[PDB]
Parts: structure tokens; sequence; C-alpha cells
């Protein structure tokens, strides 16, 4: 490939892994969104919030695909595994699972940064810092505060009202 | 579920199958799009066309997910299998594979319609006719004409110029 | 009648039945609306929601009357029976009765479609699909989610707040 | 009921009677409207005029329902009887029947006023004067002039042209 | 043809037949239009109405031609036979012939729908319902009411005035 | 007919012949247009150009129909014969056939002018000069230059690009 320069095969593989991981997170959120749109669950704020979250994760995957081609790597796709659950429970349960997901993705991003630092790839490090690491910190902090407020609001009416407040 | 009415368990399963099939088609197009954005392939019209195609297929999946919940079914997700190839060849090869994909999806939609007619589900039949069957016919006709023009244009310069003309 | 063509006397009678059924549903909702505007009930969201529902059902009747004349049938009116109750209970009770009403109307629409398919009346089938079957599916799904949220909110304050949120 | 004051049980019953009577008049006009939209009758001015008349009568019913609840009465619904005829004849015949209907409704309104005066209910009397008695006088005078002009115009062409002039 | 799928040779032939039938109806209306523009007939409303009708029928043919190519059929043209008459008589005579024409075309459309249902072609059925069957019902009802009003208006002055009112 | 003056029966017949000839040319172009919209031909510029040409020829027929009635002749319709071919070959073949058609129509227009000069019908001559003869000269010159450029461009890519340039 005429464009490849200072791009190590381990970094290329790490990017292909993160691409799969972002699509996976996209799929989880899709599943959460459809769970909260069940007639017997019917939390329209959660639905909209997880649908938007699913769409954002697809963007994160797509920016990595682009990055792979910009640097002269080869994108290699794997299966996008189905999420661990078919039903995500209450809005509190789902938000806990979402926190776990974002932290898992955050840890993979930090391993990917560590890979790029290790192979002296400053452009890859900056790409990751600039587009992913601060976004991850905000999302985790965001979900964590929701969890605190879901426990403050309590079940029943509290969950209905916390749900109203989700998107604004 | 308090909303379910005249919605047969075979139709619900058929919808879950089509949901997987639309995501799969989405993933194929994503792969085609990244293939045409390689520095050693570099056909920006194809890239944009398959990226838009991938996004449309995700919408088709999402309208089916919605339909499942509107009718009081339960969405059940499966793995989204990786596409058959890592490299899609020339713009002519990819467009042939895309035609094959759209016809495979079209046949599944026609089996799904047949399932809804068989179980006397007129609302499901109309949903499928209204949002999917004509859209499929247009897309197949569209790709077929591209194939005819790719063979008319020939390889090399013809492929470059046919690619310019793709999106408009 | 100079316009009648491929319009079977059983279909004409079925349309006259559905006309009565839509007016009946209109009258139920009128009664629900006046129940929630009692000084000792005083749920203004419910009032407005059932008043709008009553008006929509009158439109559904009127489109069928039109359809009867477009196809060269004769509209034949019957009494519009009074609703089963004078008092509809809590917002949860009324919404349950409304779900039952919409499902009863939906079943009559599906019998009417079955009548038109049976007599090979494709124009009548499409009319019913296009203007009634999807609208019915949305309304039933809508009311069902309200029921789920009314049970989540609980009685007292929950009912007051759920009522605020009804129309938006 | 915490709001009821100087509202006699005979007046409440009289209002429930008038509510039924306004819906009945609504239903008559609905039937007239569908009669003039038959392919073998086809007088589009009459159709539109009786459709608007039917809608106005529904408003008159709905203002009375409101009045019942404002005064702390209980609305009690009865069956809305079907109209006396399935076919209303010429535009002259229908307009004669409409005059008879409006005069019957007017006499019921005047009995209702007499009931409210008798029970010393000045607010109810004013409500009736303000929203119903002058409106009734205008409608009766209006229909009567139409009858005079329908007899002046004569049958055939006169009826076609008088019909053009109905709504403006 | 690379696009053809679930499109039976009998349906393709049925579409070619309907294409001829729509052009034929176009030609009839062209002839009616020129009849009412004769100096010795001179009914400018009829002229304009049949000229617009002729143009609409050409559109109906052209949408079918398109449909044939979208589905991967081959359009096959036949002669467009001249209309049965050179002179169409009074506005009442022409409108009767137009009613007969529209009903003949409507019956062919219903046979074509029956052909597509029989060969399990849901996309073709919906195409026909969506673009043709309701349009046919409206046109037949429309012409029938004109016939009723032409008989109400009578010959001479009535015909002149009914003609004024045709287009609006 | 009260308007006829200096309008010879041979000229009236000549106009009826040209009316048939313009409709025939309309039908040829319709067939060419549908040929270039086949999935296995797929030249969208040609399609649009022949569809517009077909529509223009219908206008030419319609202005002659009008002229017949303005002069107090009687329009007499004949069958519109189907075109000589079902398939028109390459864009070069079709354009050659179109040149032949326009020259055939041009020769008929010049015979018609000769008929009107011969019968001392200056108004008919001017009508033909003003609306037809220069339009014919432009169209023939136009198609001829296309033929020259189609031979310059060559088959394959040249045909694709010449087709892009057709309408602008
Ligand atoms: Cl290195
Ligand atoms: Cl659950
Ligand atoms: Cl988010
Ligand atoms: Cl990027
Ligand atoms: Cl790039
Ligand atoms: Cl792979
Ligand atoms: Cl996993
Ligand atoms: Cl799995
Ligand atoms: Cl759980
Ligand atoms: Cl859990
Ligand atoms: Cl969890
Ligand atoms: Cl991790
Ligand atoms: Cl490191
Ligand atoms: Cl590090
Ligand atoms: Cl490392
Ligand atoms: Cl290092
Ligand atoms: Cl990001
Ligand atoms: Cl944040
Ligand atoms: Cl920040
Ligand atoms: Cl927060
Ligand atoms: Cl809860
Ligand atoms: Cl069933
Ligand atoms: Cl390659
Ligand atoms: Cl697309
Ligand atoms: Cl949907
Ligand atoms: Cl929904
Ligand atoms: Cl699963
Ligand atoms: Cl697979
Ligand atoms: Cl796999
Ligand atoms: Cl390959
Ligand atoms: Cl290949
Ligand atoms: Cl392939
Ligand atoms: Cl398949
Ligand atoms: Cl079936
Ligand atoms: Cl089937
Ligand atoms: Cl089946
Ligand atoms: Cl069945
Ligand atoms: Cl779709
Ligand atoms: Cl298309
Ligand atoms: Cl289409
Ligand atoms: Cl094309
Ligand atoms: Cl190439
Ligand atoms: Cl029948
Ligand atoms: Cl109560
Ligand atoms: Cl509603
Ligand atoms: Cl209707
Ligand atoms: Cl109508
Ligand atoms: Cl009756
Ligand atoms: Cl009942
Ligand atoms: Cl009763
Ligand atoms: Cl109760
Ligand atoms: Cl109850
Ligand atoms: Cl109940
Ligand atoms: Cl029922
Ligand atoms: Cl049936
Ligand atoms: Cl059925
Ligand atoms: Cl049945
Ligand atoms: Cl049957
Ligand atoms: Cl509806
Ligand atoms: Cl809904
Ligand atoms: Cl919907
Ligand atoms: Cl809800
Ligand atoms: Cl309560
Ligand atoms: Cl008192
Ligand atoms: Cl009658
Ligand atoms: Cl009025
Ligand atoms: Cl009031
Ligand atoms: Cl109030
Ligand atoms: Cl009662
Ligand atoms: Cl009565
Ligand atoms: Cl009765
Ligand atoms: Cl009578
Ligand atoms: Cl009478
Ligand atoms: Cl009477
Ligand atoms: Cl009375
Ligand atoms: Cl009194
Ligand atoms: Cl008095
Ligand atoms: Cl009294
Ligand atoms: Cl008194
Ligand atoms: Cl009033
Ligand atoms: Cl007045
Ligand atoms: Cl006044
Ligand atoms: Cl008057
Ligand atoms: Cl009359
Ligand atoms: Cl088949
Ligand atoms: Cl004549
Ligand atoms: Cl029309
Ligand atoms: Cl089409
Ligand atoms: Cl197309
Ligand atoms: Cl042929
Ligand atoms: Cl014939
Ligand atoms: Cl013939
Ligand atoms: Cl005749
Ligand atoms: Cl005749
Ligand atoms: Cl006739
Ligand atoms: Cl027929
Ligand atoms: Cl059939
Ligand atoms: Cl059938
Ligand atoms: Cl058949
Ligand atoms: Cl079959
Ligand atoms: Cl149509
Ligand atoms: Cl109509
Ligand atoms: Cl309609
Ligand atoms: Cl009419
Ligand atoms: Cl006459
Ligand atoms: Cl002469
Ligand atoms: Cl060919
Ligand atoms: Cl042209
Ligand atoms: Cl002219
Ligand atoms: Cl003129
Ligand atoms: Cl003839
Ligand atoms: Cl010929
Ligand atoms: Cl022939
Ligand atoms: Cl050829
Ligand atoms: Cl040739
Ligand atoms: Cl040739
Ligand atoms: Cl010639
Ligand atoms: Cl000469
Ligand atoms: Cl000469
Ligand atoms: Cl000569
Ligand atoms: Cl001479
Ligand atoms: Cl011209
Ligand atoms: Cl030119
Ligand atoms: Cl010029
Ligand atoms: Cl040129
Ligand atoms: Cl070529
Ligand atoms: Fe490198
Ligand atoms: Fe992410
Ligand atoms: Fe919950
Ligand atoms: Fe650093
Ligand atoms: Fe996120
Ligand atoms: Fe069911
Ligand atoms: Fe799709
Ligand atoms: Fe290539
Ligand atoms: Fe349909
Ligand atoms: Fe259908
Ligand atoms: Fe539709
Ligand atoms: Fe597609
Ligand atoms: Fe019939
Ligand atoms: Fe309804
Ligand atoms: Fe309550
Ligand atoms: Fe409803
Ligand atoms: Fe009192
Ligand atoms: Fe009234
Ligand atoms: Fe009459
Ligand atoms: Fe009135
Ligand atoms: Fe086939
Ligand atoms: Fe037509
Ligand atoms: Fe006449
Ligand atoms: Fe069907
Ligand atoms: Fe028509
Ligand atoms: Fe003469
Ligand atoms: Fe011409
Ligand atoms: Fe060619
Ligand atoms: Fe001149
Ligand atoms: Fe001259
Ligand atoms: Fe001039
Ligand atoms: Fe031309
Ligand atoms: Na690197
Ligand atoms: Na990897
Ligand atoms: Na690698
Ligand atoms: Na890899
Ligand atoms: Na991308
Ligand atoms: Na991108
Ligand atoms: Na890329
Ligand atoms: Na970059
Ligand atoms: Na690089
Ligand atoms: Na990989
Ligand atoms: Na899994
Ligand atoms: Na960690
Ligand atoms: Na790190
Ligand atoms: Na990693
Ligand atoms: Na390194
Ligand atoms: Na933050
Ligand atoms: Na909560
Ligand atoms: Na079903
Ligand atoms: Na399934
Ligand atoms: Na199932
Ligand atoms: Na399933
Ligand atoms: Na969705
Ligand atoms: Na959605
Ligand atoms: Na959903
Ligand atoms: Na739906
Ligand atoms: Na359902
Ligand atoms: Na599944
Ligand atoms: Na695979
Ligand atoms: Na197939
Ligand atoms: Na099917
Ligand atoms: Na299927
Ligand atoms: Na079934
Ligand atoms: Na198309
Ligand atoms: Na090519
Ligand atoms: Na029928
Ligand atoms: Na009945
Ligand atoms: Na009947
Ligand atoms: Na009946
Ligand atoms: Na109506
Ligand atoms: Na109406
Ligand atoms: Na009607
Ligand atoms: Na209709
Ligand atoms: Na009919
Ligand atoms: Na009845
Ligand atoms: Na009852
Ligand atoms: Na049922
Ligand atoms: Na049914
Ligand atoms: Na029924
Ligand atoms: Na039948
Ligand atoms: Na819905
Ligand atoms: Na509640
Ligand atoms: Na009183
Ligand atoms: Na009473
Ligand atoms: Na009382
Ligand atoms: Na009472
Ligand atoms: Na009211
Ligand atoms: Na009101
Ligand atoms: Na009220
Ligand atoms: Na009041
Ligand atoms: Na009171
Ligand atoms: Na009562
Ligand atoms: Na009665
Ligand atoms: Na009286
Ligand atoms: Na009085
Ligand atoms: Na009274
Ligand atoms: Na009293
Ligand atoms: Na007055
Ligand atoms: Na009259
Ligand atoms: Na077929
Ligand atoms: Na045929
Ligand atoms: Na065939
Ligand atoms: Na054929
Ligand atoms: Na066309
Ligand atoms: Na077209
Ligand atoms: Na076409
Ligand atoms: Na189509
Ligand atoms: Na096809
Ligand atoms: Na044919
Ligand atoms: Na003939
Ligand atoms: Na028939
Ligand atoms: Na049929
Ligand atoms: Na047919
Ligand atoms: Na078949
Ligand atoms: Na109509
Ligand atoms: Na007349
Ligand atoms: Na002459
Ligand atoms: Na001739
Ligand atoms: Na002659
Ligand atoms: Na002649
Ligand atoms: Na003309
Ligand atoms: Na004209
Ligand atoms: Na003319
Ligand atoms: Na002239
Ligand atoms: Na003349
Ligand atoms: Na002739
Ligand atoms: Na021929
Ligand atoms: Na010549
Ligand atoms: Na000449
Ligand atoms: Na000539
Ligand atoms: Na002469
Ligand atoms: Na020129
Ligand atoms: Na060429």
């Amino acid at each position: 490939s005429l464009c490849r320069q200072n791009y190590h095969e381990e970094c290329e593989a790490g990017v292909n892994k993160q691409i799969n991981m972002e699509f996976y997170a996209s799929y989880v959120y899709m599943s959460m969104a459809s769970h909260f749109d069940r007639d017997d669950v019917a939390l329209k704020g959660a639905h909209e919030f997880f649908l938007k979250s699913s769409s954002e994760e697809r963007e994160h995957a797509m920016r990595l695909i682009k990055f792979q081609n910009q640097r002269g790597g080869r994108v290699v796709y794997q299966d996008i595994k189905k999420p661990e659950k078919d039903a995500w429970g209450t809005l509190t349960d789902a938000m806990q699972a979402a926190l776990d997901l974002e932290k898992h993705v955050n840890q993979a991003l930090l391993d990917l940064h560590a890979l790029a630092s290790k192979h002296n790839d400053p452009q890859m490090c900056d790409f990751i810092e600039n587009h992913y690491l601060t976004e991850q910190v905000e999302a985790i902090r965001e979900i964590s505060g929701y969890l605190t407020n879901l426990k403050r609001c309590g079940p029943g009416l509290g969950e209905f009202l916390f749900d109203k407040e989700l998107n604004s």
C-alpha cells in the first residue's frame, strides 16, 4: 500500500479489534432500546436514549474503519456477537449494564493507546485521545450520575419521572 | 403482552429472521464501502454509495424491530455473521455481489409476506408491501442497470468515470 | 346505481356494520371524556385525550360512509347503543376498557378485510389496510403502553402526573 | 359534588334529554348528507351543507355535556335512535324534514328554558339564551328561505343551480 | 435480464395488455375532446375535461411501461385501435360512453390483480392497488354523478350550464 | 358548419393524415424510450430524450386536431400502427431510425404545405410554416449532429458519455 508509514501490524490488528468492539456496543444498545419499547415496559425516554447511544457507537466504529484506511491498514471484519441478555430488567439494571459496557470499551481503548505508545505511533495516540478517550470519560460519568439518580428516585413513579428527564 | 392480536408466533419468528438479514446486508455494504476506500482501490463514488447503502439497510432492520414491538412480539437478536469476502474485487464484482445480496433479501421478504398471508395477517402483509417490496424492486433494478453500464464502460478509465456518476 | 362494480352485497352490509361500530366507539369515548371532566374526578389530560379519541372515531365512521357511496352501496344506519357504563372508574380502569374497545373494533376490521378478500375485492382490502389496520395497531400499542405506565406510576400522585403527560 | 349549587335535579335531567336530542339531530343530518352523496342523487352542495350541519349539532351536544359538568350534574347517555327514513327524497323534501327537526329541537330548548326559569336558575337560562335560542332562530329562518327558493327554482335544473348556491 | 425475480410470464403479458388498454382509453378521450370542440357542438368544459382525461390515461399507460421495465419484463406494443365512433352525441351520450370505458378498464385492472395474486406476486398486487384501483373507483363514481346531474339539468340550457361547472 | 371558409376537402383529409402520422411518431419514440430503460440497456439520457420527444409529437398531433376544428373540418381518427421494431439496438441505431422518422414526417409536412398552396389556402400554409416546418428542420439537424458525435465517440465508454450529454 503506497500510503502506509510507521504503522505496525499489531496496531492494525488492535484497530480491527476495536472496530468489532464498537459494533458490539452498538448492538447491545440496539437491544436495550428495543427492550424499553416493549408494550409491557414502555419507557420512551430510555428507548430514545439507547437508540441514540446505538447510533453513536456505530459512528465510533466507522471513524476507526476510516482511520484504518487512512493509515494504509486493511480492515478485517469479524462476527458481531449477540448481547448477553434478551431482557435488560428495569431502567436501573440496563443503566448498570451500560456502565459495565462503557468501562469495558474504555479499557480496550486504553489498551489500544498503550499499543500505539509502545510502537511509537504518535499520530495514532493523538487520534485516540482526540476522538475517543475524553468522549469515553464523559459517557461513563454521565451514566454513573443516572445510576445515582435512579437509586434516589426509587422504583415505580420515580422511574417514570427519571425517564421523562433523560433526553430533554 | 396487552397489545398482541392476530399475530402468529411463526410471523414473529419470521420478523426476527428478517431483522438479522437486514443487519447482515448492512454489514456487507459496510465491508464493500471500506474496500473501495483502500489507498490501492480508491473509488470514492463506490465508497459513498455503499456507505449510504449500509445506512439504509440499518434503517430497514430498525423499522422491523419497531414493527415487532408495535404488534406485541419479542425481538430476539442473533449474531450478525461476517460477510463472505474480505476483498470485493472491481466495482463490477462488488455490484454483482450486491445484486445477489439484494435478491437474497428480496426472496426472504417474499417468504415473509407468504407467511403473513398464510396466517391471515393483512396488517403485516401491507406493512411489508408498503415499506419493503417496492423499495426492493427499485434497488434491484438500480443495481442491475449499474452492472449493464459497468460492462458498457469497460475496465480502467471507464470504471473511474462510471464511479464519478454513481451518486450525483 | 351506475357506479357499482365488483361490490358484493355482503361487503356493503359489512361496511354498514363497521359504520355503526365506529360511531359506537365514538360514543364510548365521549362518555369517558365527560367522566374525567366531573368535578369529583377532574383529570383534564384524560378528558382531552378521550375527547380527541371520540372525534377520531367519528372520522373513521365518516370515511366508511364515504367509501360506501364511492363504491355505489347504500348506507343504512342503525341505533348507536349507549356505552356499558355510566362511570369508568380510575384512569387505569378507563384505559383498560379503551384497550378492550380498540381490540373489539380491530377484530371487526379484520373480519371485514376477510369478507373483502373472500369476495375478491382488492380495492376494498387496500382501503381497509391503507386507512384502518395500521392505525388500529398503533392505537392498541399506544393504549397498552399507557396501561403499563399507569401501573408503574401507581394511584394518587402517579395518576395526576401520568395524566399531565398524556397529550404533550 | 363540591361545585353543585342552585342546580335542580329536573334541570339536570332536562340537560341529559337535550344532549340526546342534539346527537339525534346530528345523526339525522349525517344521514341526509350521505343520501345526497349517492351516485344516483349527487348533489354536492347539499352533501356539504348537511355534513356541516351534522358537525354543528355535535358541538351543540358537546357544549351541553360541558355545561352539565360545570354545574356539577352527572351526564347520563341514552341510545341515539336512527333517523325515521333511509332516503330523504329531493333537496326540497330533505329541507322540509330539516325545518321540522330544527323546530322540534327549538321547542325542546324552549321547554328547557321554561324548566330553568321555573326552578329560578338564572345562570342556566342565560346559558341557553346566549348559546342556543338565537342560533335556533337563525337556523330555522335560514332553512325556511331555502324552502321558499327551492319552490321558486322548481325541479330539475332549478335544483341543480339552487344546490350550487347553498354554501358559497 | 439481471433484475427479474418472481415475475411470471403471464403477468408480463397482462401488463402489456393493460398498456394497450390505457393508450386506447387515452385515444377515446382525445376523440371525445375533439368532438366537443366542433363549431357545431362547442362545449368548452367537456373539451377541457376529456383533454385532461386523455392526458391522465397516457400517464396510466406510462406508469405501466415503467413497471414492466422495473420488474425486468419486456414491453411489447400493439396497435392502438381507433374508437368505436367518430361522433359521440350529447354531453350525456359521451359521459355514458366514458362510464362504459372506465368500467371496462376497471374490469381489466381487476383481472390483472387476480393474475398477480394467482402467481403470488405481492409487489405487483400492491402496485396495482396503490396506483390504479382507488383511482378507478373515484373516476367511475365521478362520471356516474355527472350522468345523474346531466339528467337532472335536462337538454338545452341545462347542458350549457352543467358544462360550465365541469372543471371549476 | 357555420365557420368553414376556403377549406378544401383534400386539405381536411391531409390534416387527418398528418394527425395520424404525428401520433405514430409519438408511439415510435415511446417505444424507443422504453427500450433504453431496459435493465440490460440502461441509457437514462436516451430514455429521457425519447420520452420528451414522444411528448412533443403528441403536442404536434394535438395542434393539428385543434387546427382541424378551428377551420371547421371534421377530425377522423385511424389506428395508430405499432412501430416496425420491438428492439432499437444501440443508441446509434435508434438515432438513425429517429432521423429516418423525422425525415418521413418532414416529407409529409411538405406534401401537406403543397396541398394547401395548391388549393390557395394561405392561412393553412402559414400555420404549417409557423408551427411545423422550422421545428422539423431544427429536429432533423439536431439528430444528425447526434449521429455524427455517436460515431466520433465510438461504442462502449463513448456511448455512455455521449448519453450523459444528451439532455443537459
Ligand atoms: Cl515500527
Ligand atoms: Cl419484562
Ligand atoms: Cl449517549
Ligand atoms: Cl478517521
Ligand atoms: Cl480518505
Ligand atoms: Cl473475515
Ligand atoms: Cl461477546
Ligand atoms: Cl453468540
Ligand atoms: Cl435482568
Ligand atoms: Cl439484572
Ligand atoms: Cl448487569
Ligand atoms: Cl476490555
Ligand atoms: Cl505502552
Ligand atoms: Cl502507556
Ligand atoms: Cl501494551
Ligand atoms: Cl516504546
Ligand atoms: Cl468516540
Ligand atoms: Cl458527562
Ligand atoms: Cl469533558
Ligand atoms: Cl445526573
Ligand atoms: Cl420500577
Ligand atoms: Cl392465528
Ligand atoms: Cl486489491
Ligand atoms: Cl441505495
Ligand atoms: Cl415500524
Ligand atoms: Cl410505539
Ligand atoms: Cl439471543
Ligand atoms: Cl452468513
Ligand atoms: Cl462467521
Ligand atoms: Cl473477488
Ligand atoms: Cl469476484
Ligand atoms: Cl460475486
Ligand atoms: Cl432467501
Ligand atoms: Cl402464503
Ligand atoms: Cl402468497
Ligand atoms: Cl409460506
Ligand atoms: Cl391462509
Ligand atoms: Cl425498505
Ligand atoms: Cl430504480
Ligand atoms: Cl417504483
Ligand atoms: Cl443506469
Ligand atoms: Cl478496472
Ligand atoms: Cl362478486
Ligand atoms: Cl367517582
Ligand atoms: Cl387517539
Ligand atoms: Cl373514503
Ligand atoms: Cl365522491
Ligand atoms: Cl334504518
Ligand atoms: Cl352494544
Ligand atoms: Cl341500550
Ligand atoms: Cl367501574
Ligand atoms: Cl371497573
Ligand atoms: Cl374494564
Ligand atoms: Cl369484534
Ligand atoms: Cl377471507
Ligand atoms: Cl383472509
Ligand atoms: Cl370471512
Ligand atoms: Cl375467495
Ligand atoms: Cl382509521
Ligand atoms: Cl403507537
Ligand atoms: Cl406504524
Ligand atoms: Cl408509553
Ligand atoms: Cl388514583
Ligand atoms: Cl332549588
Ligand atoms: Cl333515490
Ligand atoms: Cl347550518
Ligand atoms: Cl359549556
Ligand atoms: Cl371545566
Ligand atoms: Cl346509561
Ligand atoms: Cl326517535
Ligand atoms: Cl330505532
Ligand atoms: Cl321521501
Ligand atoms: Cl318525503
Ligand atoms: Cl318531511
Ligand atoms: Cl319538542
Ligand atoms: Cl317556567
Ligand atoms: Cl317561562
Ligand atoms: Cl316548565
Ligand atoms: Cl318559579
Ligand atoms: Cl347552538
Ligand atoms: Cl338566518
Ligand atoms: Cl340574529
Ligand atoms: Cl334565502
Ligand atoms: Cl328535481
Ligand atoms: Cl413463479
Ligand atoms: Cl353533431
Ligand atoms: Cl378525469
Ligand atoms: Cl412505475
Ligand atoms: Cl428505473
Ligand atoms: Cl410488436
Ligand atoms: Cl377495440
Ligand atoms: Cl380499427
Ligand atoms: Cl351517438
Ligand atoms: Cl349514442
Ligand atoms: Cl354509449
Ligand atoms: Cl375488460
Ligand atoms: Cl387470483
Ligand atoms: Cl383474487
Ligand atoms: Cl386469474
Ligand atoms: Cl395462488
Ligand atoms: Cl391510475
Ligand atoms: Cl370521486
Ligand atoms: Cl377515495
Ligand atoms: Cl356530481
Ligand atoms: Cl342538449
Ligand atoms: Cl376551394
Ligand atoms: Cl438488447
Ligand atoms: Cl426533441
Ligand atoms: Cl391550432
Ligand atoms: Cl377554438
Ligand atoms: Cl374512424
Ligand atoms: Cl406503419
Ligand atoms: Cl401493425
Ligand atoms: Cl436493431
Ligand atoms: Cl438496426
Ligand atoms: Cl434503422
Ligand atoms: Cl412521407
Ligand atoms: Cl402546390
Ligand atoms: Cl408548392
Ligand atoms: Cl400537391
Ligand atoms: Cl394553385
Ligand atoms: Cl411542431
Ligand atoms: Cl437544431
Ligand atoms: Cl431555427
Ligand atoms: Cl451536436
Ligand atoms: Cl456500445
Ligand atoms: Fe509501516
Ligand atoms: Fe464507543
Ligand atoms: Fe421497569
Ligand atoms: Fe504522549
Ligand atoms: Fe457511548
Ligand atoms: Fe395473537
Ligand atoms: Fe433491506
Ligand atoms: Fe478496481
Ligand atoms: Fe396493499
Ligand atoms: Fe394487499
Ligand atoms: Fe399504500
Ligand atoms: Fe438496499
Ligand atoms: Fe357488483
Ligand atoms: Fe376506529
Ligand atoms: Fe381517579
Ligand atoms: Fe382509536
Ligand atoms: Fe343544588
Ligand atoms: Fe342544535
Ligand atoms: Fe333529486
Ligand atoms: Fe342547526
Ligand atoms: Fe421470474
Ligand atoms: Fe386508466
Ligand atoms: Fe349537444
Ligand atoms: Fe392481498
Ligand atoms: Fe380515467
Ligand atoms: Fe370551404
Ligand atoms: Fe412532429
Ligand atoms: Fe447499447
Ligand atoms: Fe409565411
Ligand atoms: Fe408564406
Ligand atoms: Fe411568422
Ligand atoms: Fe420531433
Ligand atoms: Na504503529
Ligand atoms: Na484483530
Ligand atoms: Na494486522
Ligand atoms: Na486482524
Ligand atoms: Na467509515
Ligand atoms: Na466514514
Ligand atoms: Na474507510
Ligand atoms: Na487520522
Ligand atoms: Na500509515
Ligand atoms: Na479482525
Ligand atoms: Na454472544
Ligand atoms: Na478497567
Ligand atoms: Na493507556
Ligand atoms: Na485493544
Ligand atoms: Na514499533
Ligand atoms: Na463530564
Ligand atoms: Na428509579
Ligand atoms: Na400473524
Ligand atoms: Na427467528
Ligand atoms: Na416466535
Ligand atoms: Na426467534
Ligand atoms: Na427501532
Ligand atoms: Na425506530
Ligand atoms: Na422498537
Ligand atoms: Na406497523
Ligand atoms: Na398485534
Ligand atoms: Na432470533
Ligand atoms: Na460468515
Ligand atoms: Na429467488
Ligand atoms: Na410472496
Ligand atoms: Na422469511
Ligand atoms: Na393463523
Ligand atoms: Na425503478
Ligand atoms: Na467499468
Ligand atoms: Na365485494
Ligand atoms: Na349491516
Ligand atoms: Na347489503
Ligand atoms: Na345493512
Ligand atoms: Na362522510
Ligand atoms: Na366525508
Ligand atoms: Na358519502
Ligand atoms: Na375508496
Ligand atoms: Na363499486
Ligand atoms: Na345497517
Ligand atoms: Na347498550
Ligand atoms: Na381478537
Ligand atoms: Na383478516
Ligand atoms: Na365485520
Ligand atoms: Na364474490
Ligand atoms: Na406504534
Ligand atoms: Na396511575
Ligand atoms: Na336549576
Ligand atoms: Na333525562
Ligand atoms: Na337528574
Ligand atoms: Na337522566
Ligand atoms: Na364536551
Ligand atoms: Na368540550
Ligand atoms: Na364535560
Ligand atoms: Na356555563
Ligand atoms: Na351548579
Ligand atoms: Na339520560
Ligand atoms: Na328510530
Ligand atoms: Na312548537
Ligand atoms: Na320558554
Ligand atoms: Na326539554
Ligand atoms: Na327550585
Ligand atoms: Na337571521
Ligand atoms: Na328546486
Ligand atoms: Na408474477
Ligand atoms: Na400481451
Ligand atoms: Na410474456
Ligand atoms: Na405480450
Ligand atoms: Na414510461
Ligand atoms: Na415514465
Ligand atoms: Na420504462
Ligand atoms: Na414498482
Ligand atoms: Na422482477
Ligand atoms: Na403486446
Ligand atoms: Na376499432
Ligand atoms: Na364488470
Ligand atoms: Na381482482
Ligand atoms: Na387483464
Ligand atoms: Na407462479
Ligand atoms: Na370518490
Ligand atoms: Na344535460
Ligand atoms: Na384549403
Ligand atoms: Na385522411
Ligand atoms: Na375530407
Ligand atoms: Na379523412
Ligand atoms: Na387538441
Ligand atoms: Na389543444
Ligand atoms: Na379541437
Ligand atoms: Na389556426
Ligand atoms: Na375554415
Ligand atoms: Na382519417
Ligand atoms: Na405496424
Ligand atoms: Na424526402
Ligand atoms: Na412543399
Ligand atoms: Na400529406
Ligand atoms: Na381549391
Ligand atoms: Na438548428
Ligand atoms: Na457512441
